[PDB]
């Protein structure tokens, strides 16, 4: 009947505890998730890189091919700027390969940085959970260090 607040103390902190266990576990699933979306967007650079690679072999030679066959034929100057134009737009193809790879490298930087703060509050949420792991022990050693007092009084009742 008072302390009995050691049974609301007790329960208080059980509770905050399992709250601070709760966000950490949530912490902790954000950087898995994180994980999966650095391993994803890695996946997606891998295939962007190997896409310019590829494109910038054939862009060469249709490129090459196109003015050979403007040097190699007197031809008229519309069928001239025709290949001028194919030649173009062969190079903005490749202009687009390339920015894609540039921003899949900024997206993965940017999700490495998540990662990163994500690592950082799952840190601070273990570190505060440990922290009201203390606060229980200690909770309980008063009380406990409260009962034991008692009892050894309580014998001054007996014998």
């Amino acid at each position: 009947g008072t302390e009995n607040l050691y049974f609301q103390s007790n329960a208080m902190i059980e509770r905050l505890l399992e709250i601070k266990k709760i966000r950490a576990d949530r912490a902790d699933k954000a950087v898995q998730r994180q994980e999966y979306r650095v391993a994803n967007v890695a996946a997606e650079l891998q295939k962007a890189e190997r896409s310019v690679a590829d494109y910038h072999v054939w862009r060469q030679e249709e490129e090459e091919r196109r003015f050979a066959k403007a040097k190699q034929q007197t031809v008229l100057l519309k069928e001239l700027e025709t290949l001028r134009q194919e030649i173009a737009l062969l190079r903005e193809r490749e202009a687009e390969l390339k920015q894609r790879v540039a921003e899949v490298k900024v997206t993965l930087e940017q999700e490495r940085t998540l990662l990163k703060q994500k690592q950082q509050e799952a840190l601070q949420a273990h570190k505060t959970k440990e922290k009201f792991v203390q606060l229980q022990q200690q909770e309980i050693a008063e009380q406990s260090r409260q009962q034991q007092y008692q009892e050894e009084l309580e014998q001054e009742e007996f014998r």
